[PDB]
């Protein structure tokens, strides 16, 4: 899957230099592709496995979303697990709730990805994405 | 209404993940159904309202044709307004002229929809559709 | 939510002067109201956040249940995390197992709240409550 | 591997007199067993090789699914290649998309196997199978 | 809950490829875990909901016990409803009476699960299970 | 008699869903009580009869210690007979030697009971108990 920003249409979640961001015209395009697997800490949730680096996962660290090779620890698995919920800014879209910080959601901010509290209308838009099957 | 491609018969304009494309055997079939209303920026034109998502309209953005929730601005309304003209490759069919970019028409290219300049014979066929009432 | 004692109907869990007890005719009634949040030490458990004082949680300290402002330590979060299990004195009601003392449960005694081992029939009634949504 | 019909539980894909069908209580049971090999026309897909007759493959011909001895042609290899997709009638089961007819899927009809367009709810169930390792 | 066979101790009811059976050393072990809910056709009975596949239930079909996604029909709900009774071979254990075939009980036979009439001492043991809370 | 673990004091051998384990605060307490009778296969040894379930005995099966209704076979009696010996980790306490597997002793492991070889210092403690008359 790829994931498009709802308020920056044409921009996709991607990994660059092992950090998460959103970008248009993602090059290489595989940087925006993920294998969605049952959540490492909770199978009702999801984890994002990198397509170009198998065994690496999106995960938060100091509340920034980075890409990191799997580590056999509860904290890594919990940092790498996200619950898909109806989109904050549009219930027909999606948002990603952090498993171990349930009041923080994946959002972009100056085009970089964080997990942060969602309080304003701009926060909600920044936290709302479109899932695309490739 | 559904809209069938004239050079890919059996392929229909449809929304997938809030983006416009043409596909055959559209699943679910409602993805290819639209409520045609008077153009949001000009009643002599038309706008394509989603049957699945009322209040969402086909609209161009970065010249890509996408589905987006109605916004109360002139630019959104214009981006969502299209003039039905006689088909570029066949006057018995129709083409869709963009209200705010009059030299650009809805066309498919690698099965995704854009508003682009119609120059060659392939361009004309890619921009020529058949309107089917349902 | 509010929580009514099973063996003292009309007595609800409440905070008074930042310590936990059960009282009837709770004045002000907001003292008996809690926001049930994901468990601070484990999201599959619960914590009781004060409605009157956001950011304050019921938690045990020297095995007394008190209300205390959040502190960013593992011990505080574990002291503030409880597992909802079927009621000791009635399986259709509920009891609250301590996260870090798994054989101690919230119970009243002289109308004050403790986490204690649950041994007698009176112990079980003292540890059994009725959840009431508000 | 054997493949059980999702709507006719206990009915398995089997070869009878070199023709594909679904049957209960398959005798000999080897007629329902296949070696899943890299797709003859595309190693990222699959082909079904006969366990009873090595070098024979399930392949479609005039849209009927039959068992045929390998032939060294592009058409044969394409007729014998299928893509495993999430099941039409259940995402946790599987369906088999034809490699050279990408909008046709293996389905049973009067207990015989075809590749056909999948339009109705009955079509989707007829096209949905349960893989069973042996 | 999981459910252990009384005459094959260490063998548990589990789902494998959407069919019920008993197996030792169940892998993955969640295949043997169920959420016990009020009977879909009668609240005084029980239904077994899959932990692995939420919204899927154990239900009999041609008297075989299978796993199937919930369907909004009386027949499905009745096929998925079972009454817990004292065990046929041991009153301290349990058996499962079919709601709509009241003389048929869940039993294993060649390690596969059916609902069948219980007549012999072997039948009774085959229909007697141990409930284990997990 | 009850039998307390030497390395987990306050934890007692008990039967839960007809399987052997050690638990503190055993509930109901009769789950930890046994009638010590002369060994079923050798009256100079002992067998543990259930107080809750007269005629049921602790016995090993697949080297797991379980509770099972008496069976009139030599193998059952052999599986249910144990010899009290000086404790592996404390000669003032006791251990239980399997009668038909004389190098295997009752030990707890992840709080469940097995008959296993006693090799390490952890093994010896896991195999050492305090008998308490009731
Ligand atoms: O994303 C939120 C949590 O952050 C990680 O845990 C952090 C941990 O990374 C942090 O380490 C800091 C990093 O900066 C150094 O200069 C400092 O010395 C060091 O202590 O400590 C706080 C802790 O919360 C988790 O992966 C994630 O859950
Ligand atoms: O991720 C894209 C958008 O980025 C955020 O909005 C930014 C906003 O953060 C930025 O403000 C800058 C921040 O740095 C300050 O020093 C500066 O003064 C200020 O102008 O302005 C641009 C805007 O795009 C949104 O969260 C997100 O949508
Ligand atoms: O489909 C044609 C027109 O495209 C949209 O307008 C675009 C607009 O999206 C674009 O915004 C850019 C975003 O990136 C910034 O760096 C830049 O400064 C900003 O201008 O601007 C170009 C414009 O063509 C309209 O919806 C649609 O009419
Ligand atoms: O929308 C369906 C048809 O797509 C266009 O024609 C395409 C054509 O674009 C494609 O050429 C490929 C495109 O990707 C490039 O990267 C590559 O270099 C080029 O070879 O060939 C297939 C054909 O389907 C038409 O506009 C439209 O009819
Ligand atoms: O409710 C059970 C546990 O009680 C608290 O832990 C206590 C801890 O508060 C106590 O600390 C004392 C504080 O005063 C100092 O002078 C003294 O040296 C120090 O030991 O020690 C006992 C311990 O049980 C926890 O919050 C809670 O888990
Ligand atoms: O929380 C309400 C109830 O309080 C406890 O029961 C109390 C009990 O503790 C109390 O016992 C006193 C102890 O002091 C002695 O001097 C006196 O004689 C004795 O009566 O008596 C009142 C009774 O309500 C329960 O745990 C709980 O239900
Ligand atoms: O299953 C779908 C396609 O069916 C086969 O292709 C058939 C082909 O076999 C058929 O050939 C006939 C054979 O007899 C000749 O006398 C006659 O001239 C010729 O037409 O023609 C139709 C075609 O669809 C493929 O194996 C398979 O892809
Ligand atoms: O492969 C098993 C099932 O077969 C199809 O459903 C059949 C259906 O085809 C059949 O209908 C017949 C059609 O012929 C008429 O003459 C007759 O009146 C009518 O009954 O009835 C049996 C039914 O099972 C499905 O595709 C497939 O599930
Ligand atoms: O487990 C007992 C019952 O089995 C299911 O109902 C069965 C049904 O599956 C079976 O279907 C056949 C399919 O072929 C058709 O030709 C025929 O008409 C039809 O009867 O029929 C018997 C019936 O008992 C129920 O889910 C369950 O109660
Ligand atoms: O589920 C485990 C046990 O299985 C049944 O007992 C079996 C018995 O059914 C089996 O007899 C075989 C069955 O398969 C036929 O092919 C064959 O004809 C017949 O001899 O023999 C093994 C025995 O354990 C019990 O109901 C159940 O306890
Ligand atoms: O606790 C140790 C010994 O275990 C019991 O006997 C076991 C026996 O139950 C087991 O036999 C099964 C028979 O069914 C087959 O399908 C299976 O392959 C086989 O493992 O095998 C081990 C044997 O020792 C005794 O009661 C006890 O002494
Ligand atoms: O019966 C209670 C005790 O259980 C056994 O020891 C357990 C041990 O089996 C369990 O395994 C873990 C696995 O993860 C590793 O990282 C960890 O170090 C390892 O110990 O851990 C808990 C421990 O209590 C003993 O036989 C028995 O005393
Ligand atoms: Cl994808
Ligand atoms: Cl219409
Ligand atoms: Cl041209
Ligand atoms: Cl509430
Ligand atoms: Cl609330
Ligand atoms: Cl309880
Ligand atoms: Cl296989
Ligand atoms: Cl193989
Ligand atoms: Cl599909
Ligand atoms: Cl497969
Ligand atoms: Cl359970
Ligand atoms: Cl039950
Ligand atoms: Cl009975
Ligand atoms: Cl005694
Ligand atoms: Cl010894």
């Amino acid at each position: 899957m790829k994931f498009e920003s709802s308020n920056y249409r044409g921009y996709y979640i991607r990994v660059k230099s092992f950090s998460g961001r959103i970008d248009p015209y993602v090059n290489p395009v595989e940087d925006s592709m993920f294998k969605i697997v049952p959540g490492l800490a909770d199978p009702s949730c999801i984890s994002f496995e990198s397509k170009t680096y198998p065994g690496y996962y999106l995960k938060h660290e100091n509340f920034r979303v980075i890409l990191k090779k799997y580590e056999d620890t509860d904290l890594f698995r919990e940092d790498a697990t996200f619950r898909v919920v109806p989109g904050w800014a549009d219930e027909n879209m999606i948002s990603f709730q952090s498993y171990n910080y349930p009041y923080r959601y994946i959002r972009h901010r100056d085009f970089e990805l964080y997990i942060e509290n969602i309080k304003t209308d701009l926060d909600r838009k920044d936290a709302t994405f479109i899932g695309i099957k490739v």
